[PDB]
Formats: C-alpha cells, sequence, structure tokens
C-alpha cells in the first residue's frame, strides 16, 4: 500500500534532499498507531509523498524471546529494532525523499537498551558495542523535524493493553501479567527522563532546529490528530 | 516446514546443550543450497532434529541496494546478514538444541565486510563498529563442528548464475553484468584467503575441535552429498 521496500530509483520530481520527519515518542499504548495512520493519509491528501510507519511493520519474528529470555535475546532483538528502523529511514526518508510519520524516532531506541542494561539482561560490553553501531547509523539519518512527546501513565497503558489482549486485537507479548506490568513501569520512568533530555537537547544540544510538541496521552484521538495536524501541515512539500 | 522461528519452549528429550553445527563455506553458485536441502533431510531420517538454512530464508528486502548503492547500504545490509544469522543460530542451535546445516558459518560474514572496506563502500569506522558487535554476538554461538570448504572458480560461479538468471530461477541482484562479475571475482579471492585462514585456525587457532572437509565445487551433486554425508553421519544425536 505504501511501497515501503522499493529498491527502484528515486522519484521526487525536482525536489532534492530528504523528506521531512515526524516522530511520535512515548510509552506503549499511548495512541501512536491510531494517530500515525490518520496523519500520513492527511499529509498525502495535502500533496506530500508521505508514509506512516508503525514498529509492527518490522517486528522481529523472535520478539517474544526478548521478554521471555531477556539475557539471551534482548541484545540481538534491540539490534533488530535499531537496524530495521534505520533501513526504512535511509531508504524512504533519505534516498527516496519521502516524508515519514514514525512510531518513535531513531533516538528513542537507546532508552530500551538502557532498560535491559539496568536490569542485567544486556551487559555493559554489549551496550558499548550497540552504541558504536548506533552512532555510525544515526550519523546518516537526519534528526526528526517534529517530535510529538506523548508519554502515557502506566495504568493508562496497562488498561488499554489488557482490553486489546482480552479482545484478541493484539497478541500477548510477555511471559506473565507481572512482566508486562513491570516493563511498562520501567519504560515509563525512562521515557519521563528521555523526554526531559529531549527538551534540553532541542535548546542546548544537537536537536536545535527540531520542533517539539507536547501531547497528553489521555486526550481523545480526535483532539490528538487536530493538535498534531496544526503543526504537521506546515511541513508539507510536494 | 522446519519451524525455524518458534518462540516456544525447548523440546529435546533428555539431551542437553546445543545441537551440532555443519557449515558449507564458499563463494556463490558453488552448489551449497542443493547440498544443504538433501543433507538436512538425511539427518532427520537418521533421527536428528536437524534443519537446513539457506541465506535466502533471511535475505533483507533491501538486498539489491547493497549492490546498487553500496556506500549507503553495504554497512546496514551486512549488519542484517550477521544479525539474522545469529538469531537463527541462537534460537535453533543453542536454545532449542537442534542440529543446523547452514549456508556459510557465522565466521564467514566478516569477509564480506572486508570486501566493502577494501572497495571504500564501508568506512574503517563502520567496520570497527561492526566488529565490536560481531565479537559479542559470536561469543554466544558455538564454533561450527564441521566446515565444508567448497570454493568455486569465478567462471564456474558466473556460468551457473547466468543460466539461472536467464531461466528466471533466480533474481538478478546486481546493477550490471560487470558488477556481478566483479563482486564474484573479489569474493573468490577473499574466500581463498579465508579458507587458508580456516585451515590454520583449526590447528593453531580457536577452531581446534572443529573438523574441516575439502570439497571440489565442480563435483557432481551426488558426489558432494556422498562425501559430506560420510562425515556428517557421525554427528547425529537423537
Ligand atoms: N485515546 C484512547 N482511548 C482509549 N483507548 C485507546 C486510545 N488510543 C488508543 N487506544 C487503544 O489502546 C490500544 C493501543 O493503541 P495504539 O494506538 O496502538 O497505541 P501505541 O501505538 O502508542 O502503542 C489500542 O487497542 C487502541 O484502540
Ligand atoms: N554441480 C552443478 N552443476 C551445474 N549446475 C549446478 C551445480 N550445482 C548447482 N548448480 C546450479 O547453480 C545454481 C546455484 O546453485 P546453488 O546450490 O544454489 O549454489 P550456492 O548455494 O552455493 O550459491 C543453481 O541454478 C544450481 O542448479
Ligand atoms: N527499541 C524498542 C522499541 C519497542 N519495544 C517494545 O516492543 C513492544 C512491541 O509490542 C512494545 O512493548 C515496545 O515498548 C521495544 O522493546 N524496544
Ligand atoms: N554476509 C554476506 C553473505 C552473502 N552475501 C551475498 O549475498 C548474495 C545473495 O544472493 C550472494 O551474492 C552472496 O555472496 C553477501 O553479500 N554478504
Amino acid at each position: 500500500e505504501q511501497n515501503l521496500y522499493d529498491v527502484g530509483p528515486r522519484d521526487s520530481g525536482g525536489r532534492e534532499g530528504p523528506g521531512h520527519y515526524i516522530a511520535i515518542s512515548g510509552n506503549t499504548a499511548a495512541g501512536k498507531t491510531t494517530l500515525i495512520e490518520t496523519l500520513a493519509g492527511s499529509l498525502r491528501a495535502a500533496g506530500a509523498d508521505a508514509v506512516g510507519v508503525s514498529e509492527r511493520v518490522f517486528h522481529h519474528r523472535y520478539l517474544k524471546l526478548m521478554f521471555s529470555a531477556s539475557a539471551d535475546f534482548a541484545f540481538p532483538i534491540q539490534l533488530s529494532f535499531m537496524l530495521e528502523r534505520h533501513l526504512l529511514l535511509l531508504d524512504n526518508l533519505v534516498r527516496r525523499g519521502r516524508t515519514m510519520v514514525m512510531e518513535r524516532s531513531h533516538l528513542d531506541d537507546a532508552m530500551f537498551v538502557r532498560e535491559h542494561v539496568a536490569s542485567g539482561a544486556i551487559t555493559a560490553a554489549q551496550q558499548r558495542a550497540y552504541t558504536e553501531v548506533s552512532g555510525e547509523l544515526n550519523a546518516r539519518i537526519p534528526n526528526p523535524d517534529l517530535i510529538v512527546l506523548m508519554n502515557p501513565e502506566p495504568e493508562l497503558s496497562l488498561e488499554r493493553l489488557a482490553r486489546a489482549e482480552a479482545e484478541g486485537s493484539r497478541p500477548r507479548e510477555f511471559p506473565s501479567d507481572a512482566a508486562k506490568r513491570a516493563w511498562v513501569h520501567r519504560w515509563y520512568d525512562l521515557y519521563q527522563e528521555l523526554h526531559d533530555d529531549y527538551r534540553r537537547r532541542a535548546v542546548d544540544g544537537d536537536l536545535r532546529g527540531t520542533e517539539l510538541l507536547e501531547l497528553d496521552a489521555a486526550a481523545s484521538p480526535e483532539e490528538k490528530i487536530a493538535t498534531v495536524t496544526a503543526r504537521a501541515r506546515s511541513l508539507v512539500v510536494g
């Protein structure tokens, strides 16, 4: 539908350079997928060669082993998230000049490695190797142009996840109810810190030139799309 | 058919530890796929929980961009080969104790990065990052137990490739006839060196305990399977 994996030649008319890059950043079950699908379609309607990319597009077949056998599979599955995200950005955003609406940015993945390092599932030496590769990959990808900061409270995430799992609309990914609850909580705390770092990064760090937009994860989906569209519409190029 | 991506629990009866690991190592169009499919079935007939894995199982959707835009995609596509191979070994061979017959070993991939570094498509800093990750990943995978050294001459590889591409039985992966010819030749030279290194590694290096088996790539398929079976049959465990 969106031609995400085309190895053919660029086709951007006379426009040069990468497309523009919108990232929706926050913990699981915030409403990001819902927002991304609508936003990508709205940008296409405005004339942009835009695509919306949820991580489920590139989830590894071995995903569940990261959560059931983390000291064995957290390191390579985290490498997978990084690498598959990178390749989609390198091709769609950079090579082909398309506009990207993505679940998370390439800057979010390092926080998920930090969680496994803190728990002991990934070693410090493994993290150092990850970071070396991450730095080389990230150097080839432009910063996001708009980061939407939408971090849900843990009990909100878990309420939404429990309903979806119970209705069969999403798979159960964790080895126990407690493992799901605990990862959601540890990720929430790390996301609060990551977003505070992003706020400083955009002023005094390497994200100068990037716009940040705060969004309450408890807002209605229609309020979320209205709020994000009011900033994303400015980024449309034909 | 072979249940390669099962995230469920191990089921090896009373047998502990990894399965056994047979790798077929040599340049493209040697006859490895042909041999691997038959060998895996023969080992299953003998009572082993064996699988045969060709790289085409885990080829990235972006493979062709490694050869048409190498200074942009060689690094992440080489990371993909490494990582997807690693995950299949970590799950099937180690976690689940299955016996593996694989196209190449995890020790072969570094030579493909060396080719891109020599040409300039991968930078020295990119290669250093690759090697750091490669070392951490390889430390979790047992050495191959039997390495079959089967390196075809370049014109033999190219004859077989041209016939398959002409008949539509394999896709054209390269941006030109010359690019195909040149990569095949550079890989051939590097494989001659890699195999000489393996021969020394198995005596004075970290492959002590591993068996090597020489096989002429020009031999008939039935001679190849007879020759490899005569050594692989000894590795069967129930
Ligand atoms: N504002 C909301 N109110 C209630 N449920 C919601 C809301 N947004 C999403 N959900 C539900 O939560 C689950 C996950 O939503 P999703 O958009 O996929 O979140 P995310 O991508 O951030 O992980 C889905 O079942 C979805 O229908
Ligand atoms: N001994 C052989 N003689 C002639 N053609 C062969 C022989 N072995 C393989 N081929 C052909 O060469 C092509 C590639 O063979 P394949 O087994 O897939 O090689 P590899 O896995 O080493 O790359 C196939 O079209 C195959 O039919
Ligand atoms: N680099 C990343 C990105 C995401 N995730 C987690 O993967 C799960 C997908 O349902 C979600 O629980 C999400 O939090 C992850 O573990 N590591
Ligand atoms: N780590 C690796 C392993 C394999 N290859 C090449 O991929 C092609 C697959 O048809 C073959 O040409 C094969 O040589 C590769 O480029 N890099």
